[PDB]
């Protein structure tokens, strides 16, 4: 029977559908003032408080809801989500398991339990629990879409086309019902959704930040109109949770120190605590100001701090990735706010003005897939610190064994001095001043092979320190992660990774989720046309290896055609790319950071640009490099380009030499020029704002 508080609860339910969140709270609270023992009112109020970010208070009402109704399995599940958001994964897990034990048919708890496993890398366990959730509730969009991503990570392509068809129909149905899509924005690049669908997904998720900041009830920030208080300097703020041992940091760590201190004042806002790595040290020691916002949990106070610094241009280096605090940008503490480098997609949000990209990555004809205005960098928006992090890979030498450049490679800072101690060093000349020292098969050469085959850590030849490529972490762990430059000479051989000493090696060091059935089929075609070639992949994760292999068998490839390797330390991973002949980029989602890694090794990369940002980054990197003949307009051209590289050995030599020279001469790895071009772009933005205009496209 309906009571008095029962009506108030129903009234607030309506307000929650209307979107009028704040009034729903008042009605939920008024209902609890009438009936303090109202379990449903407690659960509902807490569900709203959770949306508002008031987690501690939501947790309070969740416990009360359970004290009143001990069989409220739905209250357990929601309390877990709150605890999961409160970084108490321990307590969250307990809530889910308790819920399942009370009601084994409660599908939502099984789904939430699977999400915990998924976030913890336990993919097979996550898949198992998602299937249980779906077996209980067949119409479960959140579970289905999460399972879809789980199957993507491990390359489970069972009913792939049917699965893609349903994913789209789910997002479409949800967008037409005006509900939050079950597909995460960072995952939208993987599915055959429309451009409109993806931007809509980004928009819906952006609006989640609005709810969390509206409760603060903060007035609009008064923004600077000039550079007077800043002494004629533009104040640029870089907001990231990746200042440390993270891919983002690797690319841009040099950039803040290379800014012009006469025109710019750099502020780095860290969303993560100090991990002690050298990457964090460099940025802290080179940025004009370093602010640890990880010690400022409240978005209101954090945004206040940003505004109190007088930031003109605030930069979002996270977007929709792990550790992002987009509530900061939603509060708009800066007059100009831009997306940069970190997130390969649109934010879909009103509180984001520009997105720093380029002509190649984001051509003007597809600007309608972004919500922000386009802000073109001259060449490519992408950057890497490979010139600074791995200067020992700038020059190499090889060992002959009866001349190839990827069988037995030696790198080192004092490498040229080591070669001068050797009697019969051959100097092979590259074409388009460059050379490649070749060591003949003598006593010294055999001593090195001995170290490799035996599995020794290191040896000493003529006083020089000759190190094993597989033992970099046992000699200098700092050099292994890339925090330091190796102070010894490192030997890298194909035998170390089980690669055949006489075969064409196609490599792809990306995570396995980037591969779809059409890509493996595309690669199988290449491998079949090049009989003496192999495909080099990584166990990323390892459980994807039996899956990838299985489909390769069905396409007609013997097992020995694809060779897997474990994930290596950062330095080893970049360096061992020297062993490959050609890198086959993934068309569904390009290798972004990994793309810069293979290029620094001088390894040519074949790519096929898609329509999404993430599927066009590699091609943007290649145009900047100067290798337009490595870009394919369709699948057939992709396969053709690779097949030619694997059969025309003199053509392969010309292209490999082209990448080896233009990785230094082109502006691709030039962090100094990139910074200046970025600065030039910053000023165009500010002058546009200072003139009294609202953000518009920047095409130089
Ligand atoms: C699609 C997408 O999300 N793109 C993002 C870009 O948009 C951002 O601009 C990049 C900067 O944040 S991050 C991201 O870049 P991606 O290119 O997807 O790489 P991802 O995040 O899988 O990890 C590769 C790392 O593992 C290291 N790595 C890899 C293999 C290995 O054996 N050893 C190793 O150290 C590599 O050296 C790298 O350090």
């Amino acid at each position: 029977c309906p009571t008095h508080a029962d009506s108030l609860n129903n009234l607030a339910n309506i307000k929650r559908e209307q979107g009028n969140i704040e009034e729903a709270v008042r009605l939920y609270r008024k209902a609890l003032e009438v009936f303090p023992e109202f379990a449903a009112a407690h659960s509902n109020l807490a569900s709203v408080l959770q949306q508002q970010g008031k987690l501690q208070e939501a947790l309070m009402h969740y416990k009360e809801a359970i004290r009143i109704s001990p069989t409220f399995a739905d209250a357990y599940s929601n309390m877990g989500n709150t605890l999961k958001e409160m970084q108490d994964v321990q307590g969250a897990l307990q809530c889910y398991t308790r819920a399942i034990q009370i009601n084994p048919a409660f599908a939502d708890a099984h789904s939430n339990l699977a999400s915990i496993h998924k976030d913890s890398g336990n993919i097979p366990e996550a898949i198992a629990s998602y299937r249980t959730a779906l077996k209980l509730k067949p119409d479960f969009p959140d579970a289905y879409c999460n399972l879809a991503h789980c199957l993507q990570i491990v390359c489970d392509w069972t009913d792939y086309d049917e699965r893609m068809k349903k994913l789209v129909s789910i997002v479409a149905d949800q967008l037409e019902k005006n509900r939050l899509p079950s597909v995460h924005p960072h995952h939208s690049m993987l599915y055959p959704l429309s451009h409109g669908f993806r931007k809509a997904i980004a928009e819906r998720h952006g609006n989640l930040c609005l709810d969390k900041i509206n409760v603060l009830h903060k007035p609009p920030y008064e923004h600077p109109k000039d550079l007077k208080l800043s002494d004629g300097r533009l104040r640029v703020g870089y907001v990231s949770s990746d200042f440390g041992n993270h891919p983002t940091s690797h690319l841009m760590q040099s950039i803040p120190g290379m800014h012009n201190p006469d025109k710019f004042e750099v502020f780095c806002y860290a969303l993560s605590p100090d991990d002690g790595t050298n990457f964090r040290v460099k940025v802290m020691a080179e940025a004009n100001h370093f602010i640890d916002l990880s010690q400022i949990p409240c978005n209101g106070k954090a945004a206040d701090r940003i505004h109190q610094d007088g930031i003109h241009i605030l930069v979002n280096m996270n977007g929709y990735t792990k550790g992002a605090r987009n509530e900061l940008f939603a509060l708009r503490p800066a007059p100009i706010q831009a997306m940069w480098l970190g997130y390969p997609g649109t934010s879909g949000a009103l509180f984001m003005d520009y997105i720093i990209t380029d002509q190649e990555t984001s051509p003007a004809e597809v600007a309608e897939q972004y919500s922000e205005k386009l802000a073109y960098m001259p060449h490519t928006f992408f950057i890497g610190d490979h010139a600074n992090m791995f200067p020992h890979l700038k020059k190499k030498a090889v060992i002959d064994f009866k001349i190839y450049d990827n069988r037995i490679v030696l790198n080192g800072i004092d490498l040229k001095a080591f070669l001068d101690s050797l009697p019969d060093v051959k100097i092979v000349k590259m074409k388009c001043a460059l050379n490649m020292p070749v060591i003949p098969m003598n006593t010294i050469a055999e001593a090195v092979i001995e170290m490799i085959n035996r599995g020794q850590i290191q040896i000493t030849i003529n006083g020089f320190s000759i190190s094993n490529g597989l033992a970099t972490t046992q000699i200098n762990n700092k050099a292994a992660t890339g925090e330091e430059v190796p102070r010894t000479i490192i030997v890298t051989t194909r035998s170390q990774y089980g690669l055949p000493e006489d075969a064409i090696v196609y490599c792809n060091f990306n995570q396995l989720y980037k591969i779809d059935p059409s890509t493996l089929q595309m690669w199988a075609n290449i491998l079949k046309r090049v009989p003496n070639s192999v495909l080099w992949l990584l166990r990323f994760p390892a459980v994807g290896e039996p899956n990838i292999q299985q489909y390769a068998q069905n396409m007609g490839l013997p097992q020995n055609r694809i060779i897997f390797s474990p994930v290596a330390p950062k330095e080893e991973h970049v360096r061992r790319g020297q062993l490959a002949d050609v890198c086959l980029d993934t068309p569904l989602c390009n290798g972004h950071t990994t793309g810069m890694d293979v290029l620094w090794a001088g390894t040519p990369m074949v790519t096929m640009p898609g329509e999404t940002l993430a599927s066009r980054v590699a091609a943007s990197q290649l145009t900047c490099l100067g290798c337009l003949e490595l870009i394919a307009k369709n699948r057939q051209e992709y396969e053709d380009i690779a097949v030619k590289l694997g059969t025309d050995l003199e053509y392969l030599k010309k292209v490999r030499g082209k990448v080896w020279k233009q990785r230094i001469s082109s502006p691709l790895f030039n962090t100094k020029q990139y910074t200046m071009e970025l600065e030039r772009l910053y000023l165009q933005m500010w002058e546009h704002y200072a003139a009294g205009n609202k953000p518009d496209h920047m095409i130089k």
